[PDB]
């Protein structure tokens, strides 16, 4: 039951803040809002995707109610069914263990993971996620960035 800020989210101002980072542990390059890209709540149940970008659903084949207010997790299987802790049959263990870990300690990270269209279609996901502050100034969301 995630709840989403009603106004929408200021995007634009979290890839400003991600290209301006002072200590960036990974080469992003300049990024904006042509590409697929979804941004996740930290602080709700199951940290949840709250925005997804058109590039996004076009990629994935999935649309907006079927991507929202749920963890990306689903990409991880051709049906999209992945509960957590699981064990996954199609992905390997060592780089789902290293996203979570990297979320829950707001370390940025990149990886390679295989992903599943909303048709079924296997392929490979170069992604990056970066946590990203509010205006509290603190970590509340995360912005990640997917590539076919
Ligand atoms: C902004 C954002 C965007 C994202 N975009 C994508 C995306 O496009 N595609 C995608 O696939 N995911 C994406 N994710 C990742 C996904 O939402 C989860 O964060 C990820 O699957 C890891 O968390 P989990 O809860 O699924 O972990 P879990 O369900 O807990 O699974 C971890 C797995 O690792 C293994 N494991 C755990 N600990 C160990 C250990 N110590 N030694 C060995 N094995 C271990 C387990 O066997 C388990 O199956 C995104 C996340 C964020 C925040």
């Amino acid at each position: 039951h995630t709840l989403y800020a009603p106004g929408g989210y200021d995007i634009m101002g979290y890839l400003i803040q991600i290209m301006n980072r002072p200590n960036p542990q990974v080469e992003l390059g300049p990024v904006d809002t042509s590409s697929a890209l979804i941004l996740c709540d930290l602080k709700q149940k199951d940290t949840p995707i709250v925005y997804a970008s058109e590039a996004f659903l076009y990629m994935t084949g999935y649309s907006n109610a079927e991507v929202l207010g749920r963890n990306c997790r689903f990409l991880q299987s051709p049906d999209g069914m992945v509960k957590p802790k699981s064990t996954r049959k199609y992905v390997d263990s060592n780089t789902i263990n290293t996203m979570r870990k990297a979320i829950d300690r707001n370390a940025e990270v990149q990886v390679e993971v295989v992903n599943f269209k909303k048709n079924g279609q296997r392929f490979v996901n170069f992604l990056t996620m970066i946590p990203v502050r509010d205006e509290t100034g603190e970590y509340r969301y995360s912005m990640g960035f997917q590539c076919e």
